């Protein structure tokens, strides 16, 4: 009945994977399983772990001081997710927010009698009120949910059981269903994440911890700018930045009104939810990615929310500018791709952005809110993603450019919030 | 007398002079003269010119469309205004403008029986009046005064005698004393700059065309800078770069509103002289250097002088962004230096730009007309130099240092001013 050494089964074996597993094994003696859907990584790791169960995490820089050279035993692996059965009584969604439902539907929950927790390692607002939903069907209504705001490692591949960690969060927003502050989960959880002295923020409920997902408010403005859908959908022109200013990237005016204007709409959706909005320029700046005060004052942080639309956008524009003075001027914007099939894939930025945002704004018009700026991201994006289909033909695309599964999901959060309201 | 003929003394050899002088060159043939101070450089110089009296000049980049390699002899230099004498029909001022003053009062005036122009190449706002007042103070009431916004190119030494310039400029604004459009000197200088492609717009008096000196808008706020005078009086500390964003230059926020500050003070003053402000940001933009219209849209542009303060420092700062991505990024923040003498110097930025805001300053308080931030700019530059002047001691520190004639200055052009008003 110790927590820190409970059976857990993580879904999704990327790099987060592999220094979550680490943390886990640091912290107590536990049975550990793995799960990775079989595409070629998965297969790859499927293989290697049959010969030698054991992957391998590298602390490098700011993380060197917390995480050095470790190594972790699977117990199990798995690549079926049918084969999620036995006596796991913790699971940890490590898979992207967009596909919890799809996982969460193949999980056979019968055969899961000792289920005691999932926990949503990098959720988006609505995920913890969709996994309610689909646990109080199968009867798990029992089970703790615990929702956190983003993974709390910059974590990455060196190969598919290596990984190394660059850097650490300052804090993570966590909750429960139910508003607790501390059950034994969130207490194991919070000692889980101190062993990197990251902190560990209690919130009032699912919502209230998801309203910290920075990449809601960040993705979609940038990552569905005319030019970057432009970089995504040509392949052959030059390499976009994803940070970067007009034209190596998309900042610039427009896009950052995009990023006021995507950030007005949550709270309009939040509020209507009975959450608090959140101050977003405080969280950029003292919660992740601090700029100094001679480019962003404390004043504009402070009163962010209180301040005219215009010099909210001017702040932005600010803070991204000098963010580019973790380093933010890497990060390339990746384009559609093929796969061995030669099936054209859109990648995960911005895949898993829109489908996040478009099951908000369904969720939305259900309620009779508006939201404007998601609204026209989308529209564009659905315009560019068409043309692209058209270039290549409908036959040639994976399934994944061609239809999702958002509608449901919108349909079942709001089902779930309006059972408690 | 015919214009492009005329003997031709120009005042000051930087690098400017020698374009100047290829430029009269190519346009006719007229004798030609230079002055130098005894600088070092100027030592130099004189010593060459007495052995083989040509100067060398090479078009690069965009300027190799219009200027090649050329040389061009000069008949006379000197470096004693006192023998600034003779049948000189032209007066070029290629020195600074914050010099005018300084090297008028040596010239013997007596001894140019044929003195028919002063042309003052890079001008500042109050130039021509200041020197019309002291042409008609030597009976030169007759000799035409023409005030250029800028120099022409952006020309550099290569050693004293040989340059390279790597562009020319869109436009120019000209005037003469009396609003004319085309007197023979201005279709001459029209002819000279034709060369290379640059626009000459005639203006209706002296202080109408010098309202467009680029460098009074910009070098103080920048130069200015708490950052930037630090840099300048600290020689030992990390370079600074005049156009970065902080911790590497001094563009931020405060210093942008500096800038739109300044602006709304000249706005203030020329004004009260009877001279309708400048557009500045249309200035900057489409008569300088552009920028994308992703960045700095043509709404901003054309309705900059409308735009309230805050969107007006926007619109600046993401202009001098877009810069950043001719070659700001390069500037490097000059420090204050000893000479042969041991004697410490400040550099011309900000040592020219100090004391042509100071002039235009103490105009101002003559005139009843506030400048909040030119004073604010220069209270901080004048505590800082003080500060210098103690650490280095001020027995150690050459004259430059320790007064001006800025008072004299602002004082000849009221009374010029007031004679016509």
């Amino acid at each position: 009945h110790m927590h820190n050494t409970l059976p857990t089964l993580i879904l999704g074996a990327g790099p987060a994977a592999i220094q979550l597993a680490v943390d886990i094994s640091a912290t107590g003696d536990a049975r550990l399983g793995l799960y990775n859907r079989p595409s070629t990584k998965g297969e790859r790791l499927k293989q290697y772990l049959a010969l030698t169960p054991t992957l391998y995490l590298q602390g490098t820089g700011k993380a060197q001081a917390t995480q050095k050279e470790s190594s972790v035993t699977i117990d199990c692996y798995i690549d079926q997710l049918a084969q999620a059965v036995g006596d796991w009584q913790r699971l940890i969604l490590a898979v992207p927010a967009d596909h919890y439902y799809a996982v969460l539907q193949q999980i056979p929950w019968a055969a899961l009698p000792q289920l005691k927790s999932v926990i949503l390692l990098s959720s988006s607002m609505g995920s913890g009120l969709m996994v309610q939903n689909l646990l109080n069907a199968a009867g798990k209504r029992d089970v703790e949910v615990i929702s956190l705001s983003s993974y709390y490692a910059d974590t990455k591949y060196i190969q598919p059981y290596r990984a190394y960690t660059k850097a650490f969060k300052q804090r993570i927003y966590l909750a429960n269903q139910w508003g607790n502050a501390g059950s034994a989960e969130m207490s194991w959880l919070t000692a889980v994440l101190a062993r990197h002295h990251i902190d560990t923020l209690p919130c009032s409920n699912l919502l209230a911890a998801e309203r910290f997902s920075i990449t809601n408010y960040v993705h979609p403005p940038l990552a569905l700018a005319d030019t970057t859908l432009q970089a995504l959908f040509y392949p052959e022109q030059r390499s976009q930045y994803l940070y970067k200013t007009q034209p190596e990237g998309p900042v610039c005016p427009a896009v950052i009104a995009d990023l006021a204007g995507l950030a007005d709409d949550y709270k309009r959706l939040l509020n209507r939810l009975g959450v608090e909005e959140i101050n977003l320029l405080r969280f950029l700046n003292d919660d992740n990615y601090p700029v100094p005060a001679s480019m962003v004052s404390r004043r504009w942080i402070d009163e962010f929310p209180q301040l005219p639309p215009l010099e909210q956008q001017y702040a932005l524009f600010v803070r991204y500018t000098a963010l580019l003075v973790y380093d933010f001027s890497a990060v390339k914007v990746a384009t559609v791709y093929q796969d061995a099939n030669a099936l054209w894939h859109l990648p995960r930025v911005p895949l898993e952005d829109v489908h996040k945002l478009r099951t908000l704004l369904l969720l939305a018009g259900a309620l009779d809110v508006v939201m404007p700026t998601a609204q026209r991201l989308l529209q564009r994006f659905q315009q560019a993603l068409k043309a692209f289909i058209d270039r290549v033909g409908e036959e040639h695309c994976h399934p994944s450019l061609l239809g999702d599964d958002c509608d449901r999901q919108a349909a079942i959060i709001e089902q779930q919030w309006r059972s408690q309201t």
